[PDB]
């Protein structure tokens, strides 16, 4: 049903929302998450957010190469090469992200769970 859909899904030890599929039902109201990074885990229907792409005028947070969490706002998105990139707004200024590399603090994520939440 929700099976192969691509996700925002959290990650429970951090408490942060990261780009993922919905790879199986496995019972107990849990999906198996596959993580974009290869990661996986099962996740409760609550934690999960059923946006793709995280929608123009979102507030996010941009994952640097150190791994350096940055709020912004997604102001763009662009296939290139079959991928997904997002044009991030901090301070008038703008930058592309992989997929990947946007998340959503627990605050942002939680923001969401009423229009796109699995529940
Ligand atoms: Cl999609 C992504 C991108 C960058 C960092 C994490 C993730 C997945 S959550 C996780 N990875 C390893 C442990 N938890």
């Amino acid at each position: 049903s929700f099976v192969g859909l691509r996700v925002v899904a959290k990650w429970s030890s951090n408490g942060y929302f990261y780009s993922g599929k919905i790879t199986r039902d496995v019972g107990a109201g849990k999906y198996k998450l596959l993580f974009d990074d290869g990661y996986e885990c099962d996740v409760l229907g609550k934690d999960i957010l059923l946006c793709d792409p995280i929608p123009l005028d979102t507030e996010v947070t941009a994952l640097s190469e150190d791994e350096y969490f940055s709020a912004g706002v997604v102001k763009g998105h662009r296939k290139e090469s079959g991928e997904l990139y997002y044009s991030i707004e901090k301070e008038g200024q703008r930058k592309w992200y992989k997929r990947m590399a946007v998340i959503l603090s627990l605050e942002q994520g939680n923001r969401l769970r009423e229009q796109y939440g699995l529940g």
